[PDB]
Order: C-alpha cells, then sequence, then structure tokens
C-alpha cells in the first residue's frame, strides 16, 4: 500500500527457508496493485523490498520483470569462506565465526543457461527499457564451489553455476551499489545495459565478478573491490561504448582485470589493479579509441600456498596490458613487474608489459615500468603498426619497426 | 519526537495531491520541537523525511531553512521520458509503463525568478551558514516540456521553468547522493556552496543538469550521470575555486559538458564525455590554474531523428576544449572527433579540438586526438601566448605562434 | 529478532544520556541470539543498529567485536564549531544554531592509549579477521578542543584526546561512509586494515582525520571531504600494499594532505589537494613504487585571522611533494604554489615543489608548475640518484646532478 516490504514481515513463506518464493509473493503483489499505468500521471512507481541482517535460504530464483523495483539490505556481510574453507577442519570450532552475514541471501539453487542459476533475474521484454531497478547493501552467497574434475579441492575450483544477479533485457539507468558478493561463479552478469552504475561494491572470490554483455553504453564500474578466480573475469565488457571503468581496486586473481571485446570510445583509468598472472587488461576483437591512463598495474607471485602453480595459462610475452584494437591512448600509467628469472615462460624469454598485437594509431605515453628483470616495456607486432610510443622506455626496451612507428624513447643517465 | 517522519504518516495533508504541503507542515513541526538551539551541548538536530516509492504531485514549493535536514525515498526512479513522448502515441498503451518512478515528486508548480519554479528551495539568511541538508535516492520529475515558440515538438524543448532542488544561500556540506531527476528546466542548481558534495546522481533528460553559481570553494562533483539539453548546461560553475570534477558520465545533449566561468584552481579529470555539438569543456572569463586531465572527449553526430538538426550554435572552429584563461593544466585527455566532411561548419574550415582564446602559460601536453577529418589538435589564437604546448599533434596539427608560445610537435611516421 | 535495532526503542538506558551504554546492551543482545556459528549454513548474520536524528552523549565507549554490525544513522550533521567558537561570544544567541547535529554521538569520554579515548573500538583477537563492520552515515562530535599549553584559544588547539572510531584489530572489508566527524582529536585511526573502504565522509575539524597504522592491503580512500589540524594528517597510512587514494578533495589545514610511510605499490591520483603550508605529500621511510599523478596542489598563506601565524613547522625548502623511496611515479600533476618573498622560510630561499630527499629510479614526467616567485619544481638531492624528470620544469628550475639523472627541460619560449 505504500510499496515498502520487509521480507519477514510478509504472511506467505518463510524467508529463512526460501526468500525467492517471498520476494516473487511480493513482486507478484506490486504488479496486483500497480496495474494502470496512466492514472494521475503516474501509476506504476515500483516498490522497496527490505532484507533486515538475517541468513536466508533462496530456492526459487526471483524473476524481477517491473522497473523502479529497489532490493535493500543492512550488510554487504563478507568473510573470507576460501580462507575459512582452506583452514583445517578440526580448528573451525574455534573460529568466531564460520559463513557470511549481514543480510545474506543463500544460494540454493541448482546449477543451470546460466540464467537458470541466477539468484536474481531481471528480464522483460518489449517497450520501453526496464528501467532504474537498484539492487543496495546486501550479500548474495554461493555458500560453496564444488568439484569440476581438475583435481583441486573443491571448495577451490570457482564452479557451482551459481550467479548472483543476472540482467537478461535491455535496461536503463540501472543501480548495483554497496553490494556483497562471495562464493558465486558469477556474481554479476547485466546483458544490453544503458547507463548502468555499478557503484562501491565488494565482488570478492566469485569466479568472474562483473560481466556487461551482449553491448551498452554511458555506463560505469566505480570504486569497487574486486577479485575473481583463474579462469574468470575481474571486470569484463563486450560492444560497449562510452563506459567509464574508474576508481577500483582489482586484486586477485582473476584471468584478468579489465578484459574488454569490441569496446569502444571508453575509459579505463585510475584503477588499483593487482595479478598474480600475465594479461591483467586485455583490450581485444576491434577495441579502439579507449584511454587507459593513470592506472597502478602489479603483477606478481601468488604466495598463498593452496594456490601455489595455479594460473591462467597465459606466458610472460602476453604483456600486462594487450591491445588488439585501433587509436586507443595509453597515458601516464605505473607498471610494477616482479616475476622470477627461473619461472618466466616460455624459457629464457624478456617478458612483456605493454603488448600491441593488431590495429593502428595507439598512442602510448609516459609509462613507469619497474621490474626486477629485463622487460619489454612496448612489443609492437609487426601486425601492428602506425603507433606512437614515447616516454615509456630505451629504446632497447620498446620492441618496434622504427620505420612504420614513431617511438621516442625515454631519455637515459 | 524522534525525529524520523514518513510523509505517508503524517495526519496533516495528502502526500498524493501535495506533498509540498506535507513537507512544510513536517518543517513547522520540527521547528517547534527543536526552538532551543544550546540544551545539553544540543538542541536542533535536524530531522529524517522518507518518502516511500509512490506518485506524490508537488502543489506547494517546500522551503528547508533549516540545517541537517535530510529528505530520503528508495528509488531515483528515472525512465526516458524523452523517448516516450516521441514514440506514436497510438503504441502508448502498449508500453509497460509510461512515468517515471520510485519515490517521486511530480512538480506541479508554474514558471516563475527561477526560485519560484523550485519544487525544494532551500534558502536561510544571516548566520551560520545553513549546513549538512541531504537529498537522497528520490526522484524529481517535471513530466512535461513546453511550447517555446521554436516550433520544436512542445516535449523536445526541454523548457517548462521548473527546478528540482534550488538552494539560494550561502551553504556547507550539504549532499545530493542517489538522486533521479528528470524532465526539468533546470534539475540542480545551488548558488554558494562551501564544501558541497553531488555524487552519484542520475540527471538526465533535463534543460541543465548542475549548476553551481554565486560562488563557491571545496566541493565536488562525482560519479554522477548526465544529459542535459542543446541550450543548458551539464555542469556548470561560476567563481568557484578548488572545485572537483570527476568520475563522471556526462552523454548528450547540454550545450555543453562542462561550463566553467571564473572557475580557478579546480580540477575537470577522469570523466567520459559525449556531445554531439562543439563547446564541450569551456573554460571561460578567467578561468585560471585548473587542472584537465585524462578525460574521454567524443564528439560525434546526433543519431536520434527528432533531434536532427538541433544544435547548440557553435560552429567546428570551436573547439571541443577552450580555455579562456591563465596557467592551466590540460594533460592526458584522449579525443574522438566524428564529423562528415559535408557538414562542417563554416564550410570548409578544419575543426579544431583544443583552442587557447585567451590567457598565459597555459600548458598543453600529452593529448591524443583521433579524428575522421584533419583537425586543429590545437590553436593558439594571438590573444593567448607564452602557452607551453607539447606533444599534442604534428606541427600542422598545432596552429601557434611559435616565437611566442613553446611547441615540441609528436614525433610522426 | 529480526537483527534489526534503534537506539531510541531499546528499553535498557537512555542514549540522550549515554547511548554507549545503550548500543554495548545491544550488541550482548547480539552475541546472546548469535551464538552458534554453523546452523543451517549461518547462524552470526550481525545486526544493524539505526540512529535517528538527535543528540546523543556517549559516555561508555562502545566495543565492537563482531562482523557484520552495520552502524548507521540519517545525516552527517557537520557544522562548523571552529568559526562558532571563534564567533564573539555575544553574537551566539543570535545564530541560528550552535552545535552539529544529524544523528549526532557527542563524544563525552575523558581522553586515555589513544585508543580508550574512542567513542567507538572495534577490537577482537584469534580468527578471522573480524569483517564487513559498516558505520554510515552519522555524526560524531568532540564538541571542544582544550587548552593545551600552547596559549592558542582552547577551541582551536586540535587536543581533546578523543577519537570518533578505532579499529585496533586486523580486519577485512570494513566500510565508513557517508559519515561526518568534528572537534575530534582524531576522526577515524584503523589499524591492519585490508580490502577497507572509506568513502564519502565529510572529516573536517579534527586534529587527524584519517589514520591507516600497522599495516593493510588492498584498500581504498575515494571521495571523501577532508580537512585536519596544523600538528595532524588528513589521510596517513602506513606499511600499506595496493593502497588507492583518489577523488578527494583535501582542504587545510592538515600538517600533511597525504603521509606515506612505507606505503608501497600504492595510487594517489585525482585528487584535490589545498594546504596552508609546505609538506603536502610526503612519501617517507622506503615508500616505492607508487603512482602519484594528476593531482591538483594548491599551497597558499592562512587567511584566516585566528589562524594567522600558525604552521606546521616546516618550511619552503621542504617541497609540497617529498619523496624518499624508490621507483615511484610522479606524473601530471598540477601545482599551484603562492607565498610572498618576505614569509619565505628561510629568508632568501626558493621553494621548492617536488623534492627527492633519497631513492633510486624516480619517474617525474609532465608536471605543471605554476607560481608567483622563483621555484626549484624539482630539487633532487645527492642522496636520490638515478630518477628520471620530464618536462616538470626548464633547466634553470629542475636541480639536479646531470651525470646520475636522466633530464629533459621543458622546452621554452
Amino acid at each position: 500500500s505504500n510499496n515498502r516490504y520487509d521480507v519477514t514481515e510478509w504472511p506467505a513463506g518463510n524467508p529463512a527457508k526460501d526468500i525467492g518464493e517471498v520476494i516473487n509473493s511480493i513482486i507478484a503483489d506490486i504488479k496486483a496493485r500497480q496495474g494502470a499505468a496512466d492514472v494521475d500521471d503516474g501509476g506504476k512507481p515500483g516498490a522497496v523490498i527490505y532484507l533486515p541482517p538475517g541468513d536466508y535460504h533462496l530456492r526459487t530464483q526471483v524473476l524481477i520483470d517491473i522497473s523502479f523495483l529497489r532490493i535493500e539490505g543492512s550488510g554487504h556481510g563478507f568473510t573470507s569462506s576460501s580462507i575459512r574453507f582452506n583452514v583445517p577442519e578440526e580448528e573451525w570450532p574455534d573460529l568466531h565465526e564460520l559463513w557470511p552475514g549481514g543480510s545474506r541471501v543463500i544460494v540454493d539453487l541448482p546449477a543451470g543457461d546460466s540464467a537458470a542459476g541466477a539468484a536474481f533475474l531481471v528480464a522483460r521484454e518489449g517497450s520501453p527499457r526496464i528501467s532504474s531497478v537498484e539492487f543496495s547493501n546486501f550479500c548474495i552467497d554461493g555458500l560453496h564451489f564444488t568439484a569440476d574434475g581438475s583435481g583441486r579441492h573443491p571448495e577451490n575450483t570457482y564452479a557451482n553455476g551459481k550467479t548472483g544477479i543476472h540482467v537478461a533485457s535491455a535496461n536503463d539507468s540501472f543501480r548495483v551499489t554497496d553490494m556483497g558478493f562471495v562464493y558465486l561463479e558469477n556474481a554479476l552478469t547485466i546483458h544490453k545495459a544503458d547507463a548502468l552504475s555499478i557503484h562501491h561494491n565488494f565482488i570478492a572470490e566469485c569466479g568472474s565478478c562483473i560481466e556487461l554483455r551482449g553491448w551498452g553504453q554511458a555506463s560505469k564500474i566505480t570504486d569497487n573491490l574486486v577479485g575473481a578466480g583463474p579462469r574468470g573475469h575481474s571486470i569484463y565488457a563486450e560492444n560497449h561504448g562510452g563506459l567509464l571503468v574508474t576508481a577500483n581496486n582489482v586484486f586477485p586473481r582473476g584471468a584478468s582485470s579489465v578484459h574488454f571485446k569490441g569496446v569502444t570510445r571508453s575509459s579505463v583509468t585510475n584503477n588499483r589493479l593487482h595479478a598474480f598472472y600475465p594479461g591483467m587488461v586485455r583490450l581485444e576483437e576491434n577495441s579502439s579509441e579507449n584511454l587507459v591512463a593513470t592506472n597502478h598495474f602489479l603483477r606478481d607471485h601468488e604466495p598463498w600456498t593452496p594456490f601455489f602453480g595455479v594460473d591462467n595459462g597465459l606466458d610472460d610475452l602476453t604483456g600486462l596490458l594487450s591491445i588488439s584494437g585501433n587509436n586507443n591512448s595509453v597515458i601516464g600509467n605505473h607498471f610494477s613487474e616482479v616475476v622470477d628469472a627461473n619461472e618466466i615462460r616460455p624459457e629464457g624469454a624478456t617478458p612483456v608489459i605493454i603488448r600491441l598485437t593488431a590495429g593502428t594509431g595507439n598512442f602510448v605515453s609516459t609509462n613507469h615500468v619497474v621490474s626486477n628483470v629485463d622487460t619489454q616495456h612496448v612489443l609492437v607486432d609487426p601486425g601492428s603498426a602506425r603507433n606512437t610510443i614515447l616516454d615509456s622506455g630505451s629504446d632497447t626496451q620498446v620492441v618496434a619497426d622504427r620505420a612504420v612507428n614513431a617511438i621516442r624513447a625515454t631519455p637515459t643517465v
């Protein structure tokens, strides 16, 4: 009636047993009360669904097909289930707690069609685009990872077929803020996103964290703490224009930190990025006219012994930043590269920092590499030409055909 | 009594009919209970006014003249009324919804003295400065644009004399966060602002979005999604010092993206800016000692046919970034310029990217322009001198008097 | 029972008299109900404690030793007690208000062991790290500063032995957001912080604002408004790796704006920084491999007469940015330096902007200084060598041994 709901004060269902059913029942009530689209200049204002702190099992997928639905909690509730599951089991009764908390949605769905494994599915076809759905300040917990045939401990596979929030349909002005996501194969997957804001979340110990799929425009991913798994994405986007990725602190152990396919006229600037593997920032498949500026890159070795010898399958010639596209701008970045000579792959290679594999007119200027071994600060493959490379390394450190690229060596000594 | 109010649980008035009267009545109650300024080290702590999701007509301006008032909702509620009003009317009954939603304040005021058309007016004279008023997570909707004599469709004029929030008086530590503003001639106009934060709002389809007027200090405009109209401002400030404009995604179709008059010692950095017209970033009237860094600029052509041939009246010689002032710093920006040779104005002109019209000592370094036609990457008018221009174009691309400016051409080939 | 508490609806104690006792009593209730760590895949989800707007005296320290506790209010409640206490006392009855407001915690504790003076202490030993505690949108007010033997007015000393929030123990995924802190000797002191976010706070008129002590990793300090006192820190961190400090607007009058000791592989970029003293950004004691990029620095003279002739004890040879460490990256910064020749200390010195006191391999490029007098844009002490200094000043403006540093002078005339 006033469009405000509390999942613990809804007469149908029990949010401890199946919060999915409770929230779907609330959505049915909202639709039943908000049937008319144009009464007194309104009629479908949406609603807010509140999750007090608590442990809520979700056994039924929530389907969101209305605009202006806010689902909110009172705690992102993150704790490192990765650490706990790797603590010897005999010690567990002495730990102060074992599980995540906050306003906690435990995803008890089977694997899927990865969409069928999503705790929250936002889907609606026809017009207009579903708009201004808000997810705020709650926890989504996939609980366990499971055996995947790799022979790794089940809890270290980053595999369970669960998604936190999956948006399947064209959307406008969505927000995901202050969330906690933990132990999900995919935290947050949003297709066809316009003017989306993913802001100030904690998205960690998920196989993949943020994936923007299909296409999108004018969106932003800001002020997030992000940590993925070795076969997955930390931040991924495809066929986006005008995307802004800034003020994120991305820590291990994603396959990459930022991965673009067909992303144009976007900006990946002023992020702190830390990886245990090469291929931290990948601009692929005609990723063009992007600004990659004033980021702090750190690549070093996994120190945590349960994941020692786990990697993303990419060798040190890959580059920390790899670009396949035209007319990008790579300006003012810092690269710390820490590798041991005896584990450089392939054997005896000179690791590369910035690699230009294809495209023309890439402008690379004023980048500082600090490395414990010799590196190729910039490697321009013969398939990329007419690039401009300034103050990003000495002549030895910039491997490039001087006949078809403009190179200025950083002054030395 | 506990200083928490809900507009749907206030005995006087009806928030569906006139939420303005309801909120003014609440403000009167707060003042009546909080009369003494110094009882037990306190006495005027303010209050919070909650707007549940719903459609609320405002027929009376809300006057806020107390410090520490928070007005909060549960949904920014944006949908594109611009798209809807341009969809053929016969199809409207098949649309899933027609209007914005969330915690929605429908501004049913007549035009004004633009202040008289504001849904919320913050005004108080005397001392100290009104402080720490907070606007959070609600929607302000001006409902319709109206005929303005231009012969454009009424809904495409961006003209109705309505303002969302107008702050007339000197203020300190104000916040506007998580808001939605739609279909207002002016979304948000704040005069005399100290240490203001305008953060993570969605401010779109308004004639002008953010205007900081009169003067101010130490303020910031961060993480906003902003889109204005062709005669208005996206982000505007005058006589501000120490302003930080960062992490915004500004999309069309403002006259400009960022417009400064007499703004000094401020920073416009790490924004994504997209316009359909020249004059995207304007530093005017002694705008000096500002940093304009690592922004992504895109200028291209309006693709949406209802606005085809609508422009901001400025030609391609204007520049994407135009500077009239001293000692600014323009560093690490990316400029994508997309124009068709046959529509360049004036006929046969070479479009300019960065223009220095007046002032001395401007430092312009390491800027990358990508353009489908030849451009003047930097044009230094004779009225601007003693500038330093580095790695922002070849010699041909930097039009400047070498006798009185320090120029280093980007190395070529 | 639903884990949601309101301090004005708790039967034990009176939050006006001692909110500390009320909140401790709530914490005891949470622990009593949440005793089991593993019941139905949960058991200790934590809770949320709500503070409506009001004036609450705290006479007992709150001890937080549970994970996933959120303490939230409805107003940051800042007003300038500094201005008020310096307004002649006869005029106070004509001021509209005298005190801060919002959801206000008045810290009525004696001085301490500074931890004993903290309104909120977060402490817990053993495993795992206390996690995902959230502080949101309330005000913490230390009420008065006191005589410190300096002979300054008591209210201008920035000394009272009070701390707002003190985190003593190893912590993960903490958040401090939307807070107001005022008139505390230390606003916010967090030891041993992993993946912490201090975001969008107003932390002003405190002796020191933000201190990250002991060690930490992967944390961020973003979008804050910060102003400290002349013997204290605005933003301080020690032994942190992977720290991101961005989008902050730091205004006077801290001893410094950003101070690092033993901080590595971190980023201080895209902040607006204003000081009345030298030594604005200090990288000390092996602060290495940090990016300091696209910041706007302003150093000028204190204009406010109650603090005229108060300073941080550092002379103009200190530098605005001082670096003692290896392999840092200083890129794209703007420095406005405003000093009067007659007050330069020591007499007749040429003030320095960037100083390299020790370490090797620092990369300093494309920095713009604007100064009303001649300055040493970069001073490389003999104890720092093998640095690279590009486009940060003419030859005269870069004081450095050319035999052991790579220098390119900014082109002139």
